[PDB]
């Protein structure tokens, strides 16, 4: 099954195309994740020059097959179980008070490589708020990722909302909705689960380009 892909460190490359208010980047990341800890190494760099919106705010959009799924928890796998034909994951993604980001992504095997290529539109956006303004803390905090089968469509549907710290002390709330649909035939549909997500962000001192350094450490569990 798909799983089997996952028992090793394999090599993750990631391309994100992105357009914000009209303002245009392209991000290439490239690292390797390991599943039987769930946990990724990856090092994002901006190509196109400066970001012009706050790495944090990226992170989600920038693999959940490297999710930690123990083996009680095995059965419930979408993520593996879709590849290596992989799945397309689409996201609306809530800034309160500001913009909003549109995403749809292919997550799949290409040859011994996992790939994630990404197109992301973002509008609405306050040029000098929280977002457009560069006013996010360089930081990241653990969410719970909420998983259910999609009653529609071959296909699940995921819920949560992540708390961006504000350099002046608030919380910057990103509402996400998720869905994600095989690329090839279908696969059995999982329980209503979550993942229990740590992400950290850090600097390569010796990287001139703008650039983010991603160490994320991913569980399923069940409910409750």
């Amino acid at each position: 099954k798909g799983e089997e892909l996952f028992t090793g460190v394999v090599p993750i490359l990631v391309e994100l195309d992105g357009d914000v208010n009209g303002h245009k980047f392209s991000v290439s990341g490239e690292g390797e994740g390991d599943a039987t800890y769930g946990k990724l190494t990856l090092k994002f760099i901006c190509t196109t020059g400066k970001l012009p919106v706050p790495w944090p705010t990226l992170v989600t959009t920038l693999v959940q097959c490297f999710s930690r799924y123990p083996d009680h928890m095995k059965q419930h796998d979408f993520f593996k179980s879709a590849m290596p034909e992989g799945y397309v994951q689409e996201r609306t993604i809530f800034f309160k008070d500001d913009g909003n980001y549109k995403t749809r992504a292919e997550v799949k095997f290409e040859g011994d490589t996992l790939v994630n290529r990404i197109e992301l539109k973002g509008i609405d956006f306050k040029e000098d708020g929280n977002i457009l303004g560069h006013k996010l803390e360089y930081n990241y905090n653990s969410h719970n990722v909420y998983i259910m089968a999609d009653k529609q469509k071959n296909g699940i549907k995921v819920n949560f909302k992540i708390r961006h710290n504000i350099e002046d002390g608030s919380v910057q709330l990103a509402d996400h909705y998720q869905q994600n649909t095989p690329i090839g035939g279908p696969v059995l549909l999982p329980d209503n689960h979550y993942l229990s997500t740590q992400s950290a962000l850090s600097k390569d001192p010796n990287e001139k380009r703008d650039h983010m350094v991603l160490l994320e450490f991913v569980t399923a569990a069940g409910i409750t």
